[PDB]
RNA sequence: CACCCGUGCAAAAAUGCAGGGGUCUAAAACUGAGCGGAUAACCUCUCUA
């Protein structure tokens, strides 16, 4: 099922003029030249340990069977062919948008020979992605509640503090927008970025700057910008000082949090490994920990210690409720063990893992793999782990919490996580946005940041070796240090979830933990209000404040429910059974028994019914009496600790499919603001490349209509279609008949408002500002792309229920009613703007084909 | 179960087979990671808000 050739060993097959370059795997995603092929000729490179020997090479394919783990043959294919052959016969190719000779002569000075330096582009192009839709999220995040999106970084506090006696309304209003914002209590869900240890607000230069840093970056990612400011987020060396000043307090409080008395904080684990580890000096198990724990090297070594400890411990007897307290420092510190002992004494078993994990063909040889190793480790690892288990009982802990050690810190100190004078302003910077992230949005941006940057630094070595042309132009220098900038990223990546500057919940914050939680209708605001002064007490009893702060405000689904939702609009979207009846159909059965062993004092369908019922019949008031119950303990058998267990599953459930949703959506919107990203990108690229695009703001259709050669007459494509503009397309993808045809279809049945109103409401994010609104009538939801453009649709509906709509959008939204679903044709009307990039087009309007890990069928 | 590309055969212009694709998607292999519905320098629960 996985590619053969990659299991063989070949990373990759470049072209660098008339040969042909085949790179092998190293260390991670280090990439060694392997052979150079020209005319049916190989020459072996890197004689000693070679990846793969070749043992025939045809002008159409290259045979080469793998060294490495598993002796496995793969055929791959000669680049210089990648467009010849029954069609000037060995030519380099260009990329599918056929961008690839002005990608090249923008990111570098001239035009490349080769198939390399595009390759490197595109992993640029991925950072700017990832960047364009989480840049969109925070901005988001910061107006969910035309301010942020013109936050320049050449005006500072002290330039934008004059605009409060400014005689013109444009800027009073702005600072005005800023102010409101400021002073509401939704900066306290971005504690990391705004809250500081004095908790109080950071001052309003800080808190402009935050702002500005995430809007110029929205703007930078989402608007192609012309000038100077084109290249911002790569000449972040010149930022003002108060920008840098405020990258630096940001990412310095989780650094020195972590780094400040790692001993005093970890002595627990640094003792009870200095147990098992006792011939070892403590000054070098405490380097290791921290390399171990802060750094996070157990991830960057090849292979999943997470999986193999899983595999190693599944059935022993750990999964038993006792340890649950302690399951955390146990797979800390089997992860520990594993780690330790494959740097020190298992380095070859190690490096013979990783090699049969890259050979491998299947996700069943995987599994096999990492079981045979689990149960090597296992069995030398089992009076290890043992003894972790033994030393981490409640009160051995308590007493390993009390002892004092004064263990050398020199030998640590040089592990340090550098500080944020020695870090550079772009990693500072992706910080500062991961500070508007959740968990699982802070891991697909950082890490895929780092995946990125290896792959330039990859790249940027193999062109080096190979004596190309390495030099990136004087505006684009930044990445000259993608080593430095993906070594920086990595060690972020370490401890960007392992801090969180949480506050006491404020009262905004227990009034949004009961508006998302739901209130009776009939109950005014001042009644609200004096429910929480019972809350918080305007003898005294605590237990339902607690209670809620623990459930509500301390989840991160909540967390990440108010990051991106009003919490009445959360609430009122809790209320479709459908919507919320398809999460529970996609939680599993192991996660819903979960909540469901509480939730019962028989049939899964109906116990997901039932569930469902909860959430929708979910209110403050059957929590209200949590007074009595919260201050008894979960794990006890006394029927105040069961009620408490129950009210727990209810609320961990309401809001975990919520958050589900919301994520879910979220996401989806993210893979459009890509796609309206790559327009905008594109739009400048092409223009660059010669092509006749004009003006994208006012229709965003006008790449796709550029790419395929047509123009609209009298606001109408009367161009007709015919094989010779199919033929004629100014990229690869659109150069087939059948798809051209398709896409000019449906670029006929668009309008140029509702293309700009999707492109506004995805960008913007409005379709989630008001998903309550945008769900209300709703038969099924058969995925969460099809929720999602139901609320993109219903929201195209609203805005243009009252204006003139051309005959096709009419017959989409009559379509919308005539069944209670977002229109299939709809979609891919209003997608067209990425109907270029075929490939782009085909995803976003086709379901099951939108995302990986749902994949459906094609509907032609 | 997308798109494209190479090759072999049938084709009279596209279908079976076998593959490849970092240079096609959110999308190369190991990882990290997402899917995902607890993970986190900090035992847990209570407490503190
Ligand atoms: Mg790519």
């Amino acid at each position: 099922t996985k590619s053969m050739a990659k299991a063989a060993g070949v990373k990759s097959v470049f072209a660098v003029g008339n040969t042909v370059y085949m790179t092998s795997f190293g260390r991670g995603n280090d990439a060694v030249l392997e052979q150079k092929i020209v005319d049916t000729s190989h020459e072996p490179l890197n004689i000693d340990d070679p990846a793969y020997q070749l043992n025939v090479v045809t002008m159409n394919g290259y045979s080469v069977t793998g060294h490495r783990g598993e002796t496995v043959s793969a055929v791959t294919d000669n680049p210089l062919r990648r467009f010849n052959g029954r069609k000037p016969e060995q030519s380099v190719p260009t990329d599918m948008l056929c961008l690839k000779p002005t990608l090249e002569k923008k990111f570098f000075g001239k035009e490349f020979d080769d198939n390399i330096h595009i390759q490197l582009i595109y992993n640029i192009l991925d950072i700017e992605k990832i960047l364009a839709v989480y840049s969109t999220n925070a901005i988001y995040a910061l107006n969910n509640m035309d301010f942020f999106m013109k936050r320049t970084t050449d005006e500072t506090f002290d330039d934008f503090e004059k605009k409060k006696e400014s005689t013109n309304s444009r800027e009073k209003a702005d600072f005005d927008a800023f102010e409101k914002f400021i002073g509401n209590y939704r900066l306290a869900y971005f504690a990391d970025a705004f809250y500081v240890n004095k908790n109080v607000l950071r001052e309003d230069k800080e808190l402009y700057s935050v702002l500005t840093l995430i809007g110029k970056l929205r703007h930078w990612c989402v608007h192609s910008e012309e000038g100077r400011a084109e290249f911002w987020l790569y000449k972040l060396d010149e930022l003002k000082d108060d920008f840098k000043n405020v990258l630096d307090v940001v990412y310095n409080r989780p650094v020195e949090e972590i780094n400040n008395r790692f001993i005093e904080n970890n002595k627990v684990n640094i003792q009870i490994l200095g147990s098992v580890y006792k011939n070892t000096d403590i000054a070098e198990l405490v380097r290791s920990y921290y390399e171990f724990l802060i750094t996070k090297k157990y991830k960057n070594m090849g292979f999943s210690i997470k999986k193999l400890r899983e595999s190693m411990l599944e059935g022993k007897g750990y999964a038993d409720k006792e340890y649950d307290s302690v399951r955390n420092k146990l797979y800390q510190m089997t992860d520990f063990i594993l780690y330790t002992g494959y740097i020190n004494e298992d380095s070859d078993r190690a490096d013979d893992l990783v090699n049969t994990l890259r050979s491998s063909l299947k996700e069943d040889d995987k599994t096999t793999v990492y079981c045979k190793e689990a149960d090597y480790l296992w069995k030398k690892y089992r009076e290890s782990i043992r003894e972790v288990a033994d030393a981490l009982d409640g009160d051995n802990i308590k007493k390993l919490s009390k002892s004092n050690i004064e263990i050398q810190e020199d030998k640590l100190r040089k592990c340090f996580i550098s500080y944020a004078d020695s870090v550079s302003e772009f990693t500072k910077l992706i910080y500062l946005l991961t500070r508007f992230l959740s968990g699982k949005e802070i891991n697909d941006l950082v890490t895929t940041l780092i995946n990125k940057f290896d792959n330039i630094r990859s790249f940027l070595e193999i062109m080096d070796e190979l004596g190309l042309d390495r030099t990136f132009t004087a505006e684009y220098s930044f990445f000259e240090g993608s080593t430095k900038y993906l070594a920086e990223l990595v060690e972020l990546n370490s401890f960007v979830k392992s801090c969180s500057f949480d506050i006491n919940a404020k009262r905004t914050m227990y009034r949004d933990a009961l508006d998302i939680l739901g209130i009776e209708s009939d109950k005014t605001e001042e009644d609200i209000e004096k429910m929480i002064d019972n809350i918080l007490q305007i003898k005294k009893n605590n237990g339902l404040r607690n209670f809620i702060a623990s459930n509500v405000i301390d989840s991160n689904r909540f967390k990440y429910l108010v990051r991106y939702g009003n919490p009445k609009k959360i609430r009122e979207t809790a209320k479709c059974k459908p919507a919320v009846r398809f999460v529970l159909n996609e939680i599993p059965d192991a996660q819903i028994e979960r909540y469901y062993e509480a939730c019962c004092p028989c049939s899964a369908n109906k116990r997901r019914e039932k569930l469902a019922d909860m959430i929708a019949e979910i209110k403050f008031e059957n929590f209200s009496d949590a007074g009595n119950y919260q201050k008894a303990n979960v794990t006890s058998r006394t029927s105040e600790a069961e009620i408490k267990r129950k009210n727990q599953a209810i609320i961990r459930l309401y809001l975990t499919v919520m958050y589900i949703m919301l994520k879910n959506l979220v996401n989806v919107n993210a893979r459009y603001v890509i796609a309206f990203h790559c327009v905008e990108r594109d739009t400048k690229l092409y223009a660059e490349s010669g092509l006749e695009v004009g003006n994208i703001e006012k229709n965003k259709t006008n790449l796709t209509m550029a790419v395929m050669g047509v123009k609209l007459e009298n606001g109408i494509i009367k161009t007709e279609f015919d094989k010779s503009f199919a033929e004629n397309a100014a990229n690869r993808y659109l150069r087939n008949a059948r798809w051209y045809k398709l896409i000019l279809d449906n670029l006929k049945k668009s309008e140029r408002a509702v293309v700009n109103e999707f492109r506004n409401t995805v960008c913007h994010l409005n379709a989630i500002r008001n998903i309550n609104i945008n769900i209300k009538e709703i038969k099924e939801v058969e995925n969460y792309f099809a929720l999602y453009h139901y609320l993109i649709q219903k929201h195209l509906e609203n805005r243009f229920a009252d204006k003139k709509v051309e005959r096709d959008t009419g017959d989409f939204i009559s379509k919308l009613e005539e069944h209670k679903t977002y229109c299939k044709d709809f979609v891919k009307a209003y997608c067209t703007p990425f109907g270029y990039n075929l490939v782009r087009y085909k995803n976003l309007t086709i379901d099951g084909l939108f995302d990986k890990n749902y994949p459906g069928k094609d509907d032609s």
